[PDB]
């Protein structure tokens, strides 16, 4: 117990005077990302992995988690709208292909994805689009991620096929042609999305789900079960140097 959680209220500490201070100048993003780099280094450490798995408290741990990865996604955000807004500020035009998520289940130009939480600054996006030629759309609750998302677009993939939304998945006009969709990991709500979207889609959907579990879930939204009848997990991608992991969904 001790050890792992001294160290976890550490960091809840430290995310809140690094957001804090972001909201007032933008001028700390960078002692934020520096912040966000050490704490994946300490998740993705198999020594703070093997005391998080060891500590076996219930309420408390369950509580901690759910405070880090609500305040870190909030940070993720923050990056993102700070990056976003400085690329149009200017007014002027990596490790791993998005394809790779779906294993088999590969991506062409004749295909379409739905991204959904595409974000301000939305290089997911931007590169299956251009990597696969297949039409995009992306969904953001939040307009000034659709906005900063949107003129992104504009601006470094012109000539792609990609549609930036605040619409519910319930309200896509197109959802029926959708081939394959992706679910950011810091997305509070997607396992209940993931649900409405069973009576949405067509039957041969594939889901890429991201998530983080075990000391994971501290940067990340964790895997569910899902109703046993409808998605079916096919795969599940998880790997030891990777901040997040996938799970792959079909149908029945
Ligand atoms: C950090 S960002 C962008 C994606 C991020 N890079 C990731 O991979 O987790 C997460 C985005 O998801 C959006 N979001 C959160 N909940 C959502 C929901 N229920 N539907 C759509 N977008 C959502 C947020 O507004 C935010 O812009």
């Amino acid at each position: 117990n001790n050890e792992i959680k001294l160290i976890l209220q550490q960091y809840l500490e430290k995310f809140e005077a690094h957001y804090e201070r972001v909201l007032q100048d933008d001028q700390y993003i960078e002692a934020l990302e520096t912040l966000m780099d050490d704490y994946s280094e300490f998740i993705l450490n198999p020594i703070y992995e093997q005391q998080f798995n060891a500590w076996r408290d219930v309420e408390e741990k369950a509580q901690l988690i759910k405070s880090l990865q609500y305040i870190t996604a909030q940070c993720v955000k923050q990056v993102e709208v700070i990056r976003a807004r400085r690329l149009l500020d200017g007014q002027a035009s990596i490790e791993h292909c998005i394809d790779e998520e779906f294993g088999q289940c590969s991506i062409t130009s004749n295909d379409k994805l739905l991204l959904v939480g595409s974000g301000a600054y939305p290089m997911t996006l931007i590169q299956v689009a251009k990597e696969t030629g297949a039409s995009v759309i992306g969904i953001d609750i939040d307009p000034q991620a659709v906005d900063l998302g949107r003129r992104i677009v504009n601006v470094l993939a012109p000539n792609e096929d990609i549609t930036i939304t605040d619409q519910k998945v319930s309200e896509l006009k197109d959802i029926k042609d959708v081939t394959h969709i992706i679910f950011s990991s810091t997305i509070p709500l997607k396992y209940s999305i993931l649900e409405e979207l069973y009576d949405l889609t067509n039957e041969n959907v594939v889901v890429a789900m991201r998530f983080g579990d075990g000391i994971k879930a501290i940067f990340n939204y964790p895997s569910q079960e899902t109703a046993e009848d409808k998605w079916q997990c096919v795969n599940k991608h998880m790997r030891p140097q990777q901040i997040f992991d996938i799970a792959l969904y079909k149908k029945a």
